[PDB]
């Protein structure tokens, strides 16, 4: 059920993003949020996705985007005072949304390849 | 392909929500955003979903939540100055997120009911 799994994983990563967005909105912190590599999607991608798509370019590509955003996520964890600044808050919020948009596109391409 | 369609619709309504959230974040307005009834999910639900699930309780339930949130959406469209007030901005953002959460739950129930 590859296409069903694709849509499930897209829904998963969007829901992860939404929960982080609302923690920032309400509390100006990340709280008990997890980095993308430890989110349900990241766990799926590293345990099952990597091996179902083994030997395909876009796999490494998604991994690179996750690692880069983990860096940004962890910078914010260590200095959440950034979220009190309008410009830096917007910056973080755009970077999570745009990371997730790019990963979704690559995920669609990966599932296309196997079909 | 029922289960595939279910997950597709859940991904669709979450994506519609995110685009509205970021229009409010960046611009404190709704811009060219559409009400839920005219979003891709709302068009699917009204043109196909309602009738694929005709005679099931959760259909009317989802329609009720869409109609209520359309009301809130249009109140905001008519007075976006509300989005400049921190508490009223948070109120709207919670109401769209919580409307979508409840619809997703009901959609899961609908697809379960049709699988049985």
């Amino acid at each position: 059920n590859a296409e069903e799994e694709k849509e499930r994983q897209i829904a998963s990563i969007l829901s992860w993003e939404i929960d982080i967005i609302y923690k920032i909105l309400l509390d100006s912190d990340l709280g008990s949020s997890l980095p993308l590599s430890q989110a349900d999607f990241g766990l799926w991608f590293n345990h099952k996705g990597r091996h179902y798509f083994s030997g395909i370019a876009e796999v490494g590509h998604i991994s690179r985007l996750i690692q880069d955003f983990d860096g940004i996520f962890n910078q914010t964890m260590r200095n959440t005072r950034n979220l009190n600044n309008r410009s830096l808050r917007v910056k973080f919020l755009l970077q999570i949304r745009n990371t997730v948009s790019q990963i979704i596109t690559l995920l669609r391409e990966l599932f296309e390849e196997v079909s």
